């Protein structure tokens, strides 16, 4: 029943219920011809909202307001970037003009800045050593250590037992490498497992694209990045 990108044009967004008070939103974007999803995260925050992620892109992430006004009717008063790349921060901008306070930590932001993608607004303190978590409202925010990228959060929902590991957790279907030019393939594993020794009891899993799973898809990725680490240039 989640969201595949064939069910998504690319300037529409899906927003599905994972548990109460908690969404994923699902946008997709073409590359090299190929059409991918990407998730982010919609967390009840009293009667406001926080945004994990933009929708990847302006017009996506301009969509992606539309549809949490239509259906579920309140305001996003704050949204958190988990990592620079474009499905993350790449709609900053619409966000900001719409009235919501954008969030990333330094080292997000300085990343974000070097690859001259848009930048949130404020920064996220405590962040900056390998297992460092913060509270953020309905949220923690956790950064695992380098792995997909080297600012790269997860997001937990202590309310929901959901875990939003964002790119540095791979869906099950996808079973090489994806983008890993940003990425710290030798800390990587090690990143996996402070999520794992962190949020042990998570129940859902929402990797940065495609569908949800369980813990599973820690170990399941460690095993993709492990085989990417030791492929053979002969
Ligand atoms: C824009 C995103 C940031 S994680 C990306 O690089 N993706 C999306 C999944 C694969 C890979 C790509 O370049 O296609
Ligand atoms: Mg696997
Ligand atoms: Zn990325
Ligand atoms: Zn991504």
């Amino acid at each position: 029943e989640y969201p595949t990108v064939s069910e998504i044009p690319v300037g529409e967004v899906r927003l599905y219920q994972i548990a109460d008070g908690v969404w994923s939103h699902i946008a997709t974007q073409s590359f090299d011809g190929a059409v991918y999803p990407s998730n982010g995260l919609i967390v009840r925050d009293g009667d406001e909202l926080l945004l994990i992620d933009t929708a990847w892109g302006a017009k996506n992430t301009a969509a992606l307001l539309a549809e949490i006004e239509k259906q579920i009717g309140l305001p996003v008063t704050r949204a958190v970037s988990t990592h620079f790349h474009d499905d993350r921060v790449g709609g900053v901008d619409v966000l900001r003009a719409a009235g919501v306070a954008t969030y990333a930590s330094p080292s997000t932001r300085r990343l974000a800045e070097v690859e001259g993608n848009e930048i949130p607004t404020h920064s996220l303190e405590g962040l900056s050593s390998s297992g460092d978590a913060v509270r953020f409202g309905p949220v923690e925010l956790f950064y695992p250590g380098a792995a997909h990228s080297t600012d790269n959060l997860v997001v937990y929902v202590p309310s929901a037992s959901v875990l939003f590991g964002g790119c540095a957790i791979y869906e099950l279907s996808r079973t090489s490498a994806g983008n890993v030019a940003d990425a710290d393939l030798a800390e990587w594993p090690t990143s996996i497992e402070r999520i794992q020794q962190h949020y042990p009891e998570a129940q859902f899993v929402i990797p940065g694209h495609g569908l949800p799973g369980g813990l599973d898809l820690l170990k399941h990725t460690t095993n993709v990045v492990k085989a990417h680490t030791n492929r053979s240039v002969v």
